[PDB]
């Protein structure tokens, strides 16, 4: 008599079985921390509000906390990134969860509030699992006092951990903090690795369009945009990209990239002067990958090529200026996910109009909105790192401690080097591939251990 | 050429042929040059005396007339035996710079050109500033010339074995100056290690032995910056290409970008038996090239179970990645042409012309990029000696060798040169692909935490 | 009003169908090219073709095309799995005979072969055939002779279908003529190679979201097929080992960075167990076939195989993969729509948690179309072009109507003029925003040619 | 004692002997043909004129001829191709040859000439071998009596079979040939994937520059444009491809490649006018690939961006317009086959002026001027399909035929598809590949041989 759910359609439970059942084989690391302290439960007490993409490699990560003693409710941190048979699974299995592909602004927050909320009062949650920082805001700003009991956060991606370095600065962070992002079996896999799979994937889900031969304009180059530049590259696609970083603008140029920019002389004024309308209008798709705001807006979409498509990787959909498009032109749905953007008006649109783009997923998070993002075998190394992060920060029980020994233990830190090199020989060794082991006169040479840490944590890999 | 003869090259009379390749250099360095026309008229340099050990390549003289432009003087040798291009030493000597240089050095002799540059006229040069790569020259002063060190103000280290040489005598307390790390810069690290191998190892290779390499077997041992790198130069080339790895980090990202990860080693087991090499594996290699930094990584089994013909080299800082020294014992070394040797293994006297069972050694083991070919490219340069050349100015201006005791103890240590620096480092390259970086909105700026000038990341960032 | 002359999964995916052909039109210059150019002079009127071939978006614009030229057709797909539900609903929609759905039995499949051959229980009057893979073309010569003797010619899409023809013609039981469409510049080595490349990481994302970097390939084949398939597979990351039984594909697939291996030792198949590299088969987590050829993927390399590879077939036919063998002896789960685990632990049920289990997609059936939507508009724009200037062709030489001593002269297996072939992939370079080099008259003498081509002799290979 | 030749010097031959004992461990095909022959002797009695680059690969090939029992008297087809070691080990072979690097144009001549006259008189020749038909149109020119002694040409090279071809169509063509370029062990191996290699391999030899990153056009895209172009695209090179052939720029889109012309709307009327000068204006370096005539011309060249790279990798120099720069511009040696073409004027140069190009080997073939052209494993499948067109024409003996049977086999022909693919055997074992035999039935299902051919002579593979 399980009730403690909402899902799109529980009967989607076996097949979403019979994929993480597939998805289990797919992430060594992961299923090898069950193995590993299943019998000593790590996790016995935790109650863990988990919010991020409720997709099959989640429910691999959350089944994982569970096999090691915690008590979970989930919710998705995007509203298209849930897989629905993966969401029944888990409501099958006796697990609060609220999430489904497709919700609304309001069922978004309506779902993150059954995580908070049991029978109507606050849980008494002591961990916090996070992909965005949504779910951390809420807690800070709408119900401060369930923080006094919980002994950390554990941040998934760059975005999330920015917002929670703004409260640390600030003095407004009031539990520490696992930047599980910068693990480099995440930062270095996930973010950009995860992207390269899962970036023309969703494009051609999307839009089965060729990709080989045409112009693609990827902005930034951090991590997810080296990924995604060669996700398109690798297909075939001319890809120019733009960046702010001079740093990560010359590794583009090595790489074998045209480094250029929307703007005239790279200045952003704001006018249809400033766009370099040659560019714009040579482009077929553009990709913003940057975690900033507005890094394509409606003086670029205005001068784009007839028929480009446009998209977002990064984790939240004000990269791209689509509440102008909603205001100004008419959306001409294609199928889910896919919607055409008429530039001659708001007034309805001729169907064989032929001056439009083609938006995904509503300017969404494109890979897990039109895909199924990253798949299970890189997901295994940024998921690991979550379990080893969760057990980290509850096994040091910080808010057992009086304020005075809060106040020096509250920090936004990464996991040690030791935890990252761990994850990767799991990783490695599920490709089948052989370490070699360092001979101690060879060990003594480099000046490491023969187990590791081979390399000082100022190393960039 | 003067009363100048302060100087020892190969051949003086390569110096026009040299200065016709420094002047395409500088069009090739915009970086470089852009801090050469910046700091002209203040010359912060002025009353520098630098000791430079690194190798003596056209790269490295345009780097060293940016120093001399900027108010220093400098005497001068390569860190590698084989590194130097004659016509860069000649350019350099012309100019009335002491220079002591020249390619296929002996051990005798790359000893002799370093103390060349630490004496003048048989007695110390009052030297107060150290430009090393590898560090050589860091070691013979603070071994043999320790007095010499109580007038230098740092040390600007080029590469990573050299680093890790100074953060150990830091730990030791043995460093006697503070340094500045040139090869963590991230348009150095991230520029040189990684892409300029990428550009030189193939170049090396093909120069050396004219052999295709697509649709051969390589096996990389190492996966650091020049393991990426130089796994990249094979495999766009068409090799397919495994890599080796004691980290399982580097490792992973072998994996990811699409190699085969092997060990030597039956299950990785180095224990020193010929019972512990995978026989099998090696019998496929066509090419095996040493990036690690680390002492016997090619050893005396894999040499031995190698297939016939295959290439040997090493694109690490020191030769003794190889066992080299087994193979002079106990092979016969027939050279093909200057730097590649066939090594016969059937034995040590005399060799039938047409044995079939050799391998193939460039450089003699050192560094195969620089021996067999002339290093990374001007371009790629520009990144590394643009750090190198700020490195000094921040030093140097430092004045550490003058300062009181308690303020040496706050500063001797080994530092990287600041964020704001390597940017601006990278958008002289950038622009000098005809790149165009976007300035950030003030909104923008705001919404990510940074200033619209930079710096654009944390000091954690790993790019 | 009243249409009733077709079989649909689901007439009211129409809407959703058209939109997706309205963008596909954009996508496909050179065949809407050839619409522009021909639609006034109505070089098809009188035509009635017969027309086989996956029933997918592309193929709509193609069927609209040779309808917009005066042309009427009966439709079917040539797999079963191939069509795409609302591009054949669109089709129905706008009143064209049309029988086929995604997930046809094989019983089903030979009656919608049969709904286009027949009209109202009666030969339709066909006079042109379109086919792709021979199976139409071999239904009409062993079960409907007559309906040859009308038939001006046949234009055949692929390779396998055009193996087949040249038999027939060798055997001297080939009716009418045929234009080998596969064998364009732009088919072949547009459709064949670049459309693998796109679609086969495709089908195997979309049936497994496995990653594909840093795991094991083999790829059996390196004709056209293979290449794309081969890259397809290195450009994800995947170290990719290629068989081969001509030389000379072997060489490309070195050449190209490629390690070339055999399933069996030293290459020779015995027939046995012992025969297979069970060390070589046992590292490789994906194996693709693409020969046109049979049991290229036989049973022991399918024993040897490692635990959880993924085995698919991107040929024509299913025969590539001895399938009967794993439907003889091994359960069968089912995932999802095409995709099966296969657990070999027996034929009486599974362990739900069994780990000995290999991964089918399609049933063995051409991959890229049964698990995703098969090459992308632009890429198949090329091949259709190519399949209405065939048509064009053999319906204005009217075979049918020839006495029997001319018909006798005719009756060939030809390709498109090299002329066709270059205007075809003109507009296909326009489309990409290519600008080609116009030759001075100076330049065309000093190489031989006339300015406005053909630029290569016959010999050519590209 | 041995002087029937001229090298620059002999004293080379010990490093040539050395090269060409390697070279012998990387050519498995032509060493099998000389083991295989070597007791049949097919070339005895054989005297045959070569001109074909004097390259240690060259060098086995000379080797194998004479092997297999014919005389030999051989000049290089290019002043600048020659490595004098290799020229040098097979003088000291006692062998006839008269080639050195760095020809002028009146000693290149002297050379053909050397081979051709014997003591001053017609040596008594009866078989040809060349690459581009400087040779073979010496001899219809200035030497037609001597054709009537020749059984038959082997042609090496694209430009040279073109040449055979006119001759054919105009009927003055005096004796058959063997297109050899057009076996795919030779066109699809050495046009192709031999300019991979050595392209990018002498830019750099020649320059040192990065290629990474900067921009570059390829003139053409036949096999040699398509080999050029990945050669600096698998560098990092922004690559943009002309074309006349519209089916070749199709395959330069779908491999990735923006296809472009050097002219407005690809319309070269003769005028400043119609150049493309913002295009030209961004290119680092451009490789003329075509057989053509004058495809970089003067206008291009006065467009180019300051510092460009020039090269062509073409049959002969006339792709770029070097007589206009000549005229017009100051040249300034770098090196041996590097000269830097100062645009400022005429008569001297500033050695600090930046308005320069970069020309490398005069514009003749840049691979085999400015490094060692292709490697011996590639020159593997040309030179024994070389071989194989020699022992075909010798025995056919057409010199000795009836007028009515040499009319039936005055053409050009290529060798049969089973010897192709028995050389590609043998170069596939040399990766160490292993090719798989056909089952009876397979090889009954798709109607072919168990022992080949495998393909219909209409395959384009
Ligand atoms: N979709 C996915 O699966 C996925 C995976 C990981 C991270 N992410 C998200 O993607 C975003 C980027 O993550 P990351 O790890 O690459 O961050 P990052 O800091 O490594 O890179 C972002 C880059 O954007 C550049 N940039 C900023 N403003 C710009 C502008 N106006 N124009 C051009 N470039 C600009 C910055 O210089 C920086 O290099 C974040 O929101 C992160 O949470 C998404
Ligand atoms: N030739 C050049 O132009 C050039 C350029 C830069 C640096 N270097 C030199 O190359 C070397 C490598 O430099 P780096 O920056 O790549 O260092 P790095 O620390 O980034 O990489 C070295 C790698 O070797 C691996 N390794 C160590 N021992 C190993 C073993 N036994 N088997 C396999 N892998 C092993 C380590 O795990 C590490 O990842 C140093 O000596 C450096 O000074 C040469
Ligand atoms: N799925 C698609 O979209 C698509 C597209 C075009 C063609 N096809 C089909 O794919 C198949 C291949 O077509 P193609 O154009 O590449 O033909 P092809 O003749 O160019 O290539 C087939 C290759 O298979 C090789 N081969 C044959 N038997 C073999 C064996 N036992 N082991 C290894 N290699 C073997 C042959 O040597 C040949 O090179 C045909 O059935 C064709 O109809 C499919
Ligand atoms: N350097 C080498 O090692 C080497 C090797 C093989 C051949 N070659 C020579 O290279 C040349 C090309 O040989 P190929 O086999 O590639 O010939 P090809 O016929 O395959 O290719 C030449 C291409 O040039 C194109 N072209 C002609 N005029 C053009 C123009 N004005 N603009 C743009 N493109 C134009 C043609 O359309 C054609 O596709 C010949 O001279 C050949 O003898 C050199
Ligand atoms: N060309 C070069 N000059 C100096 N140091 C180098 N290190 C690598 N390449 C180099
Ligand atoms: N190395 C080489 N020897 C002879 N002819 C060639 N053509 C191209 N490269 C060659
Ligand atoms: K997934
Ligand atoms: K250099
Ligand atoms: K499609
Ligand atoms: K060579």
């Amino acid at each position: 008599g399980f009730t403690d759910y909402k899902v799109a359609d529980i009967t989607l439970a076996a097949w979403g079985r019979r994929e993480l059942i597939i998805a289990e084989s797919e992430m060594p690391a992961l299923m090898g921390l069950r193995r590993k302290y299943a019998g000593q439960q790590p996790l016995k007490g935790a109650k863990i509000l988990g919010c991020i993409h409720m997709t099959i490699q989640t429910g691999v990560l959350i089944e994982t906390l569970v096999a090691l003693g915690a008590e979970v409710r989930w919710s998705s941190c995007n509203i298209f990134s849930t897989q629905d048979q993966a969401a029944a699974a888990i409501a099958a299995a006796g697990i609060p969860v609220f999430a489904w592909k497709g919700e609304t602004e309001e069922e978004y927050e309506w779902c993150i509030e059954q995580t908070i909320l049991k029978d109507g009062q606050p849980w008494d949650a002591n961990m916090v699992l996070d992909d965005g920082g949504d779910l951390t805001e809420i807690l800070h700003k709408k119900y401060p006092q369930m923080l006094e009991r919980i002994h950390g956060i554990t941040e998934e991606t760059t975005t999330g951990v920015h917002r929670l370095l703004d409260m640390l600065k600030n003095g407004t962070l009031k539990v520490p903090a696992i930047n599980v992002n910068d693990s480099v079996t995440k930062s270095k896999n996930d973010n950009k690795y995860g992207c390269r799979h899962s970036l023309n994937d969703a494009i051609k889900r999307g839009t089965d369009h060729l990709l080989s031969g045409k112009q693609a304009l990827v902005i930034g180059y951090g991590d997810v945009g080296k990924g995604s530049s060669q996700s398109l590259r690798q297909e075939g696609m001319i890809v120019k990209v733009a960046e702010v970083d001079p740093i990560c603008a010359m590794q583009a140029c090595m790489d074998g990239f045209e480094v250029v920019s929307p703007y005239k002389n790279g200045i952003n004024d704001g006018t249809e002067a400033s766009i370099d309308a040659a560019l714009l209008g040579k482009i077929d798709l553009i990709v913003t990958t940057t975690g900033n705001v507005n890094v394509c807006d409606a003086n670029m979409l205005k001068a784009l090529k007839k028929r480009a498509v446009v998209c977002n990787i990064g984790h939240f959909d004000n990269e791209i200026d689509t509440a102008f498009m909603r205001k100004n032109w008419a959306w001409e749905e294609v199928k889910p996910q896919v919607h055409k953007i008429h530039r001659t008006g708001k007034d309805g649109f001729d169907a064989h109009n032929d001056d439009y783009l083609i938006l995904l997923a509503e300017g969404r998070l494109v890979n897990l909105g039109n895909a199924t993002g990253h798949p299970s075998r890189i997901m295994d190394g940024s998921f690991a790192n979550q379990v080893l992060a969760q057990i980290h920060l509850f096994e040091q029980k910080y808010a057992d401690l009086p304020a005075a020994e809060k106040a020096k233990r509250l920090s936004v830190e990464v996991l040690p080097k030791k935890l990252d090199e761990e994850v990767a020989l799991e990783m490695v060794k599920g490709f089948g591939g052989v370490v070699t082991q360092l001979t101690p006169k060879q060990a003594e040479y480099i000046g490491v251990s023969v187990e590791g840490p081979f390399k000082p944590d100022t190393y960039r890999y």
